[PDB]
């Protein structure tokens, strides 16, 4: 197959593993859906300012912070919607902006700012303003082994890496406005240290742990 | 700011860029934060702009539409309470896309939303468009880029609906003017400030 280079399904997913806990950022490829996707993903916990520049920059700069349940309700999160009609299920919370620590919310600092925010160990509500340009995700619980998305994968590798339970993803996008296919998303992955592991890698792997 | 013309020469450069399908970067120089976006009529953006959006914006790219269009929509204000900008729910083109997140696609859920006869069934819910609701007045009640957005579609004669985004800087770091003007001077992007807007606008 096409990710040969990355190492075979175990080794992927125990890569993509080290790379996390090393504060790298992953490329997560959907291997099996109708449209496959390459996500930007990192740790919540680790991700950097340099990292965020180049996750907006080479992104769709729709910059998801991916959070459990438990996370979601600490922090009085609605869904956005209380009737989800888009295709896959997306499960996008109300918005998120700091309350304190930002100005705008938009720039690489500023969303950072806000997801270290939401993150923190004794964050409050009142801690996030709505709306902002931070999105948070609800992952379902059970992540990869309950649906098999990007969310939930962004958050069982966190957790696979010893990180709070909270993922960061966005879609690479083309500077033509296309989504990277697997050969351009693999292209990115060697050119920008960041390996590549697919959610089956992901899934095959915990169903066995 | 003066390569640019005048305040009135500004305004009017700038709904000429509109009219014959180009950009304009409308800037903010009365606010704490100085923001310049990347603004479009949305009835005339193309591809290639939306792409060169995505590029060099937030990525956060809003569709900037009037109370009416949004009630014609039955889109309701994402939160009922803001503690923040007047994000409306997102939204995705229940037909004719597929992830939702392509230039292409994002433009196909504008079209389906500015397009004639639009119900709230053309649009699923949430999406990858982020329409923001103008104030009822525009800049003159409101000297935001989303109003500002509106009124420059109008006063160039499309349907009242802009698209904007945050011109960004590729270390994270938002535009400020220098980065503005060198930006809109290389893609061939007028600048126009809000007030330059509201002034000629008062008349």
């Amino acid at each position: 197959t096409l990710l040969s280079d990355f190492g075979t399904p175990v080794e992927r997913v125990e890569r993509a593993i080290d790379a996390l806990r090393n504060g790298r950022g992953v490329m997560v490829l959907d291997d099996e859906s109708r449209e496959n996707e390459g996500d930007m993903v990192f740790a919540a916990e680790a991700m950097t300012l340099e990292q965020m520049a180049l996750t907006i920059r080479h992104g769709s700069g729709i910059v998801c912070l991916c959070i459990t349940d438990e996370r979601r309700q600490q922090l009085d999160l609605p869904m956005m919607v209380t009737h989800n009609s888009s295709q896959f299920q997306t499960a996008f919370t109300v918005t998120i902006e700091a309350a304190e620590g930002v100005t705008t919310g938009v720039s690489a600092a500023d969303r950072l700012t806000t997801i270290r925010k939401a993150i923190a160990d004794n964050a409050k509500p009142a801690d996030l303003n709505r709306p902002g340009h931070v999105f948070p995700l609800r992952g379902q619980p059970g992540g990869v082994l309950s649906r098999r998305g990007h969310t939930e994968a962004s958050i069982d590798l966190a957790t696979l890496a010893g990180y709070k339970p909270a993922g960061v993803l966005c879609e690479l996008t083309n500077d033509d406005g296309s989504m990277a296919h697997a050969p351009e998303v693999i292209a990115f992955a060697k050119l920008h240290d960041m390996p590549v592991v697919t959610i089956d890698d992901l899934a095959a792997y915990l169903q066995s742990r």
